[PDB]
Formats: C-alpha cells, sequence, structure tokens
C-alpha cells in the first residue's frame, strides 16, 4: 500500500484504489496501473521532472529503503492477476531489488522528487509506474 499526496490529488495504483477515490476521479489508467483522486486537503510531496535513471526506494515487507539503479519508462509484459489479465503495462521501470505483493505503493524518489510508485515485481526485479509525464499533477 501507499499513495503520492500532491495539491488537491491522491495518486494510487488502480489495482489498489477505494470506493472514495473511484467517487473522486480525476483521471485513471488500467495499462499504466494509475488512478488519480482529488482531495480536500493539500499535499506537499514534489514531482520529480527529469530523466534520473538511480533512486532510492521503499520496500514495506523489509521496512527499509533500498538504493537501485532503475530502465526508462516502457511498455512491459506482465502476468495476469485477479486484476488483470496477461498485457503490456505502459509506463514501466524495472529495477533488481526485492518486493512483494504488499510493496505496491512504496515511492521510488531521486534527487529532483517523485518518480514514481511500485506496481509489479517478481523473480529478483521490481517495477515502478512512473509519474513525472503527469505535468498536470502540479498545476
Ligand atoms: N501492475 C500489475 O499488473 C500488478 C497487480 C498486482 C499483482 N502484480 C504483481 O506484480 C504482484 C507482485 C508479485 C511479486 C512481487 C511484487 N512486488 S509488487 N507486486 C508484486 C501485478
Ligand atoms: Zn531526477
Amino acid at each position: 500500500s501507499g499513495a503520492i499526496y500532491v495539491g488537491n490529488y491522491r495518486v494510487v495504483n488502480r489495482h489498489l484504489a477505494t470506493h472514495n477515490d473511484w467517487a473522486n476521479l480525476v483521471w485513471e489508467d488500467s495499462s499504466r496501473d494509475l488512478l488519480v483522486s482529488s482531495t480536500t486537503a493539500q499535499g506537499c510531496d514534489t514531482i520529480a521532472r527529469c530523466d534520473c535513471q538511480t533512486g532510492v526506494y521503499y520496500c514495506s515487507s523489509r521496512r527499509k529503503h533500498y538504493p537501485v539503479s532503475f530502465s526508462k519508462p516502457s511498455l512491459i509484459f506482465v502476468e495476469a492477476s485477479e486484476y488483470y489479465p496477461a498485457r503490456y503495462q505502459s509506463h514501466l521501470m524495472l529495477a533488481v531489488g526485492h518486493s512483494e505483493p504488499g510493496d505496491c505503493g512504496g515511492i521510488l524518489r531521486c534527487q529532483h522528487g517523485v518518480v514514481g510508485i511500485v506496481s509489479t515485481g517478481g523473480n529478483g526485479l521490481v517495477g515502478f509506474a512512473d509519474v513525472r509525464d503527469l505535468l498536470w499533477l502540479d498545476e
């Protein structure tokens, strides 16, 4: 679990969105596993606007932050689950590192700010849904 709070927005994994997230929907994309809902309270997370390929992510299954090199946002094949059939997930970045299903929502950050959130994993790899291209999160 986990979310990004920026201005009047809350960004979560789409497969983990609540009834309240859907009742206050701003934008959602199944192919990216992202959902953004509106919030009354003001968020103060800074989103990065960069092309970094190094950062630090939070791994709740180990209660630790890990430094990682990660790939550029791309279309990557993802196995079926109770949330999606087998498909390509776009805007996805991979790194060598530990993750478990409950790790989704953990933030990936670089020196510029929030890069994305954990969205997939397995076989010693962790996948992050990128948010740096969503320029509207700031306005
Ligand atoms: N975006 C998707 O389609 C997700 C939806 C939930 C299931 N999923 C996973 O990757 C499950 C998983 C297993 C093993 C380590 C994991 N670390 S994070 N998620 C992990 C795919
Ligand atoms: Zn950066």
